[PDB]
């Protein structure tokens, strides 16, 4: 049950490449085997400094494909993030790359570098998800509130918005589902009634 | 299908205490829900300062028994440590009230915080791994150096040991399993010679 000559010496070869990276000893990114023939591997990478992900660490869900290298790796956030490239409900991450701008010569580094530099310079025009897109471009200091709120509750981060997390405490009083008030309330500018609606849809 | 009135209370309460306590605001512990009926969680505990795992988090695996809370959590840590009481191979936890010491006052967060505690204050007269535990004892300085790696390559403390990098790096060369490798070193006191042999056994 293994993958052909050309994408095993590839993906045994990046994860070593990985391993033996300054980037890695600076804990910035890191790659683990999942799986025994390579086909699945799992990344983490730091939060960007100056970003609402700063202080985060986030667990990627790396794939490899049979026809590695000549397709790209189908990349996933296992953990939660908020931003307006990363579906906020699936982690499915829309970049070019991991689209129709993979190249042969590009790395696993690469990649967990590249989806670094991206969580540091979105690209609202190109959005996954189009809640947070237009939250990030209508009114950006709501998005930088709740990024680090996402980046505190789910990867680590240092510590958001009291007034946030004193909705996310009301509205679970009330029984909801914690994830299901955070994306809600994050999906109706914080409105506590509006989110309310939504979580009984 | 669910669990009994009185665990799912105590569950639900205790998932709401730890989300609303001054630790999880610190970032010092947290859990998340893994199943629907509360019958697994996952929790994470920071790795204390003034110890070889400063710097690392770390991930549990917690399953909540049908007789809950009469008897206690099953964790077990699925990021790998080097601890007296931790299995270095499976993450079994070696300790009182996880055992027969457990009192139906306990909760998720005191468990989170004793394990938090256990990591800075470890028991090595009642170890669950003898080959970490006899290095704690017989070589102390390995074993701070050997901890100190471990949360490095899996709990993301700061960088520790180059010469140990390179041993591991040199047997990975091999086409060893690098986590089998770095165990190998770990239990051999880091001779090159001896843990390339356990390596063939």
């Amino acid at each position: 049950g293994s993958m052909a000559n050309i994408a095993v010496q590839r993906i045994k070869r990046e994860f070593k490449e990985v391993l033996k990276s300054e980037e890695t000893s600076k804990n910035q990114i890191k790659v683990d085997l999942v799986d025994e023939n390579f086909t699945e591997l799992r990344g983490e990478i730091a939060g960007p400094p100056d970003t609402p992900y700063e202080g985060g660490r986030y667990q990627l869900e790396i794939k490899i494909p049979e026809t590695y290298p000549f397709n790209p790796p189908k990349v996933r956030f296992i953990t939660k993030i908020w931003h307006p490239n990363i579906s906020s409900v699936t982690g499915a991450i829309c970049l070019d790359i991991l689209k129709d701008q993979w190249a042969a010569a590009m790395t696993l580094r690469t990649v967990l570098l590249s989806l670094q530099a991206l969580l540091a310079a979105a690209e609202p025009d190109d959005p996954q998800d189009a809640v947070v897109a237009n939250q990030y471009k209508q009114n950006p200091e709501m998005f930088k509130q709740t990024a680090r709120l996402w980046a505190h509750v789910y990867a680590g981060a240092p510590v958001s918005s009291p007034e946030y997390t004193k909705k996310i405490e009301n509205l679970c009083a009330m029984g909801f589902d914690r994830n299901a008030v955070i994306v809600a309330l994050s999906s109706k500018s914080w409105d506590v009634e509006t989110a309310t609606e939504l979580l009984l849809s």
